[PDB]
């Protein structure tokens, strides 16, 4: 599967994953430092048997934003592919939405894209 393992998009952000033979993904955002006041739970699925015709590995998951030293009261999705081969990478687009009041949903959910690499 090959998606067991430390990853960074391209400003630097930190992940933590572990793929299960389940489909399981399980891990953690880690800041820079590792400290446990930025440290957020990671869950998510990915298809554990992909297409054997070169077609990358799709993916998804969430992150709560709290943990329990801080609640930014939102949370991303990441949806994409894992690549494989000699630069392996996890290519996404990611939702991010906060808790807003009915008047303010309009401007709940930012969007955006991050490509993770195993070097930062």
């Amino acid at each position: 599967a090959g998606i067991t393992g430390t990853w960074y998009n391209q400003l630097g952000s930190t992940f933590i994953v572990t793929a299960g033979a389940d489909g399981a993904l399980t891990g953690t955002y880690e800041s820079a430092v590792g400290n446990a006041e930025s440290r957020y739970v990671l869950t998510g699925r990915y298809d554990s048997a992909p297409a054997t015709d070169g077609s990358g590995t799709a993916l998804g998951w969430t992150v709560a934003w709290k943990n329990n030293y801080r609640n930014a009261h939102s949370a991303t999705t990441w949806s994409g592919q894992y690549v494989g081969g000699a630069e392996a990478r996890i290519n996404t687009q990611w939702l991010l939405t906060s808790g807003t009041t009915e008047a303010n949903a309009w401007k709940s959910t930012l969007v955006g894209h991050d490509t993770f690499t195993k070097v930062k």
